[PDB]
């Protein structure tokens, strides 16, 4: 279910990361699932541009660093 | 890193379920953790036949019955 947020080929990463966490915390994902999650699934269905940057930045990654890095789009 | 468990184009989906397993092991991944990391990473880290039949079977699949549905391909 959070599967099935993915990424539009033109929304801002940012708008994406709403949609992402927001659909985190009705499924009442805890803080280690949330931290685990910022660093797969929000990479893995990011859109191809942005998957590529965030696969370059690498684990580990804060998620004010994954979204400085994909500022621009 | 887990990020880094893709399935093989012919692996048996048996064996990438182990190179998951054990790699979210060597990252002490909680008991939560390998629960939501089975309904998400590891069906979009599967391979393009067997991805498809996961997402068909849909969340909340056990991983017998993710097993059951990728015997054969």
């Amino acid at each position: 279910s959070i599967l099935d947020i993915r990424q539009g080929p033109k929304e801002p990463f940012r708008d994406y990361v709403d949609r992402f966490y927001k659909t985190l915390r009705a499924e009442q994902a805890s803080q280690e699932v949330k931290a685990w999650m910022t660093e797969t699934l929000l990479v893995q269905n990011a859109n191809p541009d942005c998957k590529t940057i965030l696969k370059a930045l690498g684990p580990g990654a804060t998620l004010e660093e994954m979204m400085t890095a994909c500022q621009g789009v």
